[PDB]
């Protein structure tokens, strides 16, 4: 991610097929044409999209222009937690399999993992980033804490900015149980909240393994679900 003065993130795609996938995802979504309702709901939850973007002397080189969804916050918190139960996409290998599994065997039984988290302190004028290895840690037993850390500015747990993101998922969520044409695969939420009430991010990025499909995402559903109700036993902390 390269973060743009103009407000907007700049997203190299990745390497084939992922991010030739991204591109087209967002083309679909984004598409002028577009009537379909579905889709049509769903760019509210997506950073908005400003179309497939290459520097002036390097066509070669691609990137999506996205919204930086931080960009009205002064002091952003940010946390990018992986949604569903398999990473893995239908078109896997075996080994594949045995690689995003491997990545977090609990993936499975939580239904979301926390890719990590940038909190602003407000007492010590800084930021604490946790990164992968973090969230990878995190197991039924300390996944509320783990999940708690985004949510402290070293004085008070931010019950407000919790209770927004449960709202803000709650519609997200609202989206996934009325279309069964796309099936997210190692997508995230992006959540962001003001560090320096209620001012709250919630959005659907990364989009490289988005396929379609006759049925509900019910991995997806799982995660968010589960999400909400690890966010909701917060706000009785
Ligand atoms: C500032 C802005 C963004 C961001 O803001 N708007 C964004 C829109 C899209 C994306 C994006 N799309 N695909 N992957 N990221 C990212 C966006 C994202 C971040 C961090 C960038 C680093 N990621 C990494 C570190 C854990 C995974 C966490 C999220 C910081």
């Amino acid at each position: 991610i390269l973060q743009h003065p103009d407000g907007t993130v700049l997203k190299q795609l990745q390497p084939p097929p992922r991010g030739p996938r991204e591109l087209e995802f967002y083309n679909m979504v984004y598409a002028a044409d577009c009537f379909d309702g579905v889709l049509l709901e769903l760019r509210k939850y997506l950073p908005k999209y400003y179309g497939i973007w290459s520097p002036p002397t390097a066509p070669n080189d691609l990137y999506l222009k996205l919204e930086d969804v931080t960009h009205k916050f002064n002091k952003p918190c940010i946390m990018d937690v992986k949604i569903g139960q398999k990473s893995y996409d239908p078109f896997a290998s075996s080994e594949k399999i045995q690689q995003q599994v491997s990545k977090y065997p609990l993936m499975e039984e939580i239904g979301f993992l926390v890719l990590g988290m940038r909190v602003y302190h407000v007492h010590s004028d800084s930021y604490e980033t946790e990164n992968q290895h973090y969230g990878r840690s995190l197991t039924k037993e300390t996944i509320k804490d783990g999940v708690s850390r985004f949510f402290h500015n070293g004085y008070c747990l931010r019950k407000d900015a919790v209770a927004a993101s449960i709202q803000k998922i709650e519609k997200i969520l609202q989206w996934f149980e009325n279309q069964k044409q796309l099936n997210f695969y190692a997508s995230s939420l992006l959540f962001v909240y003001e560090g320096s009430g209620g001012e709250v991010e919630v959005r659907m990025i990364d989009f490289a393994h988005v396929f379609p499909s006759n049925t509900i995402d019910e991995g997806y559903v799982y995660g968010l679900k589960h999400l909400i109700s690890v966010l909701r036993s917060i706000l009785d902390n």
